[PDB]
C-alpha cells in the first residue's frame, strides 16, 4: 500500500477529528509487585520519549505497492483455495439487517462500544445513539444510511495499547481505521454468511483460526497440521499489501458465487479515503486495518499468498499435502517434506511482502511443536492427557499486561482473564502468580480461580 495524496483536512471542507490526547493506560496496582519493559504506545508528536517523528513513523508501514498483474502462480492458488471453500457452501446471500447489526450464531452485534466512523464522529452521534441491544431498533440506522449513503472516508486512529521499548522510541504506533457506521453495517450484510461460516469453522478448510477459542482449538491443530510444521512472521502485512492480492480476492470471492457488484466493497478497502487529525489522505493498496471483515479477510488473502510462494519457488508442489491456518498476517502450516522458508521470504520480497524468521529468529531454523507459536502461544500437550494441548501464553507476556489498566474498576475481570492464560504455565508457575497478586491488598479482595478448578474446567470442556 502506498500513501498517493495527503493535504490538509481544511482545504477539502472536512473538519478536524479530535482524537484522545493522551493514552488511557496508567500503572495497576500491581505495576510494583511484577517485572516489565512495555510501555503506552505514543499517541502525540512532542511525546518526550519519542526518538524519531511520529508523523513519519506511523505512516512509514506504507512501504509501497509492486505493479503487477495476476500472474499464472496466483490464478493455481485462488483456484485451489477456492476448491477448499466450496466445501463449506457459503452463502453469498445478504444477511438480513437485524442479525447482521444485532447479532446472530457466528456473527457477534456490531460493538456499539468502537467509533462511529465519518460523518458521525464530526456531529457528536455516537453508535448508541443510533442503534439499541434492547429494542434492536433498524429505524434511525435505515434513515443515517439513506441520508449519508456508503463509500465515506474512514477515520484513522492511534491504537492506544503497551509496546516494547523499541516501538516506543521509534514511534512505530499501530494504526486502526474506523468504517463509517453505514459502510460497517452494509459491508456486514454483504459478507455475513461468509463471515459466520468462518468464525464457525477455524482450521484448515478455511485456513482460518479468527474467532476461535484457544483453550479448545489447539489440542485440534497438531491433528490438521500432520507433517513438517512452517511458520514465519510478516513486518507490516496489513500495509505493504499490494493491489494485485486485493485483485486475488475479488477473484475468489466470485469464484464463491458473490457477483462483481457484491466485490465492489474489496475496492472500498484497497483505495480508501482517510482522516487522521486534520489531515485527509488517500491510499492505494493496504488493509485498512479496523474496517468490517479485515481479520477475515487479511487470512484469505494470506491463504493465497503461501500457495503462490509455494508454487513459484516449488514446481511440482501437491497443495492437496499442504495445510495452513492464518489469523490475519500469523501463520503455522505444514508440508509433508521439509521447506525452505527462506526461499519463500525472497518470493514474497518480490511481491512487495517482508517476511521474516518467526518470532524475531535469527535464522529460518527448524520450527518445532517445542519452538513453534501462533496467536503469541506456545504448545505444550497436557501431562496426563497427551492428546490434549494447552495454549502457552509466556508468563513475560501475563506479567506485562497486568502491571497496567486503562480502568481500574474493572480490575477483577481483567485479572480473572489473565487467570485463564496463566494456568497453562504449569501449577507452580500459576501458584506464584496468585501469590504475587495477593501481596498487594488488592489481590485478597478479588475472586481468583484455583489450579484445581481451571483444569477440571478445562479437560471438561472437551
Amino acid at each position: 500500500g502506498e500513501i498517493e495524496f495527503i493535504e490538509s483536512s481544511k482545504d477539502a471542507g472536512f473538519p478536524v477529528i479530535n482524537t484522545p490526547s493522551k493514552t488511557k493506560l496508567e500503572p495497576s496496582v500491581f505495576h510494583q509487585v511484577f517485572e516489565g519493559n512495555k510501555e503506552p504506545a505514543v499517541l502525540r508528536s512532542g511525546d518526550p520519549r519519542l526518538k524519531a517523528n511520529f508523523e513519519e513513523a506511523i505512516f512509514s508501514k506504507y512501504i509501497g505497492n509492486v505493479n503487477t498483474h495476476v500472474d499464472e502462480y496466483m490464478l493455481e492458488a485462488v483456484d485451489h483455495y477456492a476448491g477448499q471453500l466450496a466445501t463449506l457452501d457459503i452463502s453469498t446471500e445478504p444477511m438480513k439487517l437485524e442479525d447482521a447489526v444485532y447479532g446472530t450464531e457466528g456473527l457477534e452485534a456490531l460493538d456499539l462500544t468502537t467509533s462511529a466512523g465519518y460523518p458521525y464522529v464530526a456531529l457528536g452521534i455516537k453508535k448508541r445513539d443510533i442503534l439499541s441491544k434492547k429494542t434492536k431498533d433498524l429505524t434511525k440506522l435505515k434513515e443515517c444510511m439513506d441520508k449519508y449513503g456508503l463509500n465515506l472516508p474512514m477515520v484513522t486512529y492511534v491504537k492506544d495499547e503497551l509496546r516494547s521499548i523499541e516501538k516506543v522510541a521509534k514511534g512505530k504506533s499501530r494504526l486502526i481505521e474506523a468504517s463509517s457506521l453505514n459502510d460497517s453495517v452494509a459491508m456486514r450484510q454483504t459478507f455475513g454468511n461468509l463471515y459466520k461460516t468462518f468464525h464457525l469453522n477455524p482450521g484448515v478448510v478455511t485456513g482460518s483460526a479468527v474467532g476461535c477459542d484457544p483453550d479448545l482449538f489447539w489440542s485440534k491443530i497438531p491433528v490438521m497440521l500432520d507433517g513438517h510444521l512452517i511458520a514465519f512472521d510478516y513486518s507490516g502485512y496489513d500495509a505493504s499489501l499490494s493491489p494485485v492480492w486485493f485483485a486475488c480476492l475479488k477473484m475468489i470471492l466470485e469464484k464463491l458465487g458473490y457477483t462483481h457488484k457484491e466485490t465492489n466493497y474489496i475496492d472500498y478497502l484497497c483505495n480508501s479515503h482517510h482522516l487522521y487529525r486534520d489531515k485527509h489522505y488517500f491510499v492505494r493498496g493496504g488493509m485498512p486495518s479496523g474496517c468490517s471483515g479485515t481479520s477475515i479477510f487479511n487470512s484469505m488473502i494470506n491463504n493465497i499468498i503461501i500457495r503462490t510462494l509455494m508454487l513459484k519457488v516449488y514446481k511440482g508442489i501437491d497443495l492437496d499435502q499442504f495445510r495452513m491456518i492464518a489469523y490475519g498476517d500469523d501463520v503455522i502450516a505444514s508440508y509433508p517434506w521439509p521447506i525452505d522458508a527462506s526461499l519463500l521470504v525472497e518470493a514474497g520480497k518480490g511481491y512487495g511482502l517482508i517476511m521474516t524468521p518467526a518470532d524475531k529468529g535469527e535464522c529460518f531454523n527448524e520450527v518445532t511443536w517445542t519452538n513453534v507459536t501462533f496467536l503469541k502461544r506456545y504448545f505444550r500437550a497436557d501431562e496426563q492427557y497427551p492428546f490434549l494441548v494447552h495454549p502457552v501464553m509466556p508468563m513475560k507476556d501475563i506479567h506485562e499486561s497486568i502491571r497496567w489498566t486503562k480502568d481500574p474498576k474493572n480490575t477483577q475481570d481483567h485479572v480473572r482473564s489473565l487467570c485463564l492464560l496463566a494456568w497453562h504455565n504449569g501449577e507452580h508457575e500459576y501458584e506464584e502468580f496468585i501469590r504475587k497478586i495477593r501481596s498487594v491488598p488488592v489481590g485478597r479482595c478479588l475472586t481468583l480461580p484455583a489450579f484445581s478448578t481451571l483444569r477440571r474446567k478445562w479437560l471438561d470442556s472437551f
